[PDB]
């Protein structure tokens, strides 16, 4: 596998978005990853609603603000046969009614989903030298809140609480990290996003390697 990958360097990233006052950080996660292999597969970066999911993605697991499944949003695409655009579908941070004619405009698909190996980084780091890849992490901690520079080591818990993407790797002085893109803003971190490091086995870094899985478009 190559030593160091990045997506945004080859335009498969949409600039950093803002969850706000809402949990719907599994949304954003989704989208992120749906937006880099529509790049990948396509040619075209094209930025997707995640109000969308919010509202018409509702299930027994996920419920818009109050959290939620990637792997649910991802069914949600294949089921409904695509995804609106980010511009025609706004995000508002709150739950809202299903806008019916909005959900019939498609401008993006994705044919299938999988999962990565639980607590596999190698399995993982392969994913990811391919695709972005959709994550949830445990990201609760004083310390994981307030990061703004350089690769977090910890200390973090591990059951998974927030999703992220990943959106490439790398090694910076002898440390290896994983890039996170989040969705708390600009404002957080390396300007929206994380290294964390990689490589340390098990679950990975504040369990990131447990629940990791990314969508599948057939042709390139």
């Amino acid at each position: 596998l190559p030593d160091y990958v990045d997506w945004r360097s080859s335009g498969a990233v949409v600039d950093i978005k803002d969850q706000g006052q809402c949990g719907s950080c599994w949304a954003f996660s989704t989208i992120a990853a749906v937006e880099g292999i529509n790049k990948i597969a396509t040619g075209d970066l094209i930025s997707l609603s995640e109000q969308e999911l919010v509202d018409c993605g509702r299930t027994q697991n996920t419920r818009g603000c109050d959290g939620g499944f990637m792997t649910d949003g991802f069914q949600f695409i294949i089921n409904n046969g695509g995804i609106n655009t980010e511009a025609n579908y706004p995000y508002t941070a709150e739950e809202g009614q299903c806008n019916l004619d909005l959900q019939q405009e498609k401008y993006v698909s994705i044919d299938t989903y999988e999962n990565v190996p639980y607590n596999n980084e190698w399995a993982l780091q392969t994913a990811v030298a391919y695709q972005p890849v959709s994550v949830a992490l445990e990201a609760a901690g004083y310390n994981f809140q307030h990061y703004s520079s350089g690769i977090f080591t910890g200390p973090c818990g591990t059951a998974v609480d927030h999703a992220v993407t990943i959106v490439g790797y790398g090694t910076e002085g002898g440390i290896d990290y994983w890039i996170v893109k989040n969705s708390w803003g600009t404002t957080w971190g390396e300007e929206g996003y994380m290294r964390i490091q990689r490589n340390v086995g098990g679950v990975g870094q504040c369990g990131i390697a447990k629940k990791a899985s990314y969508p599948v478009k057939y042709y390139n």
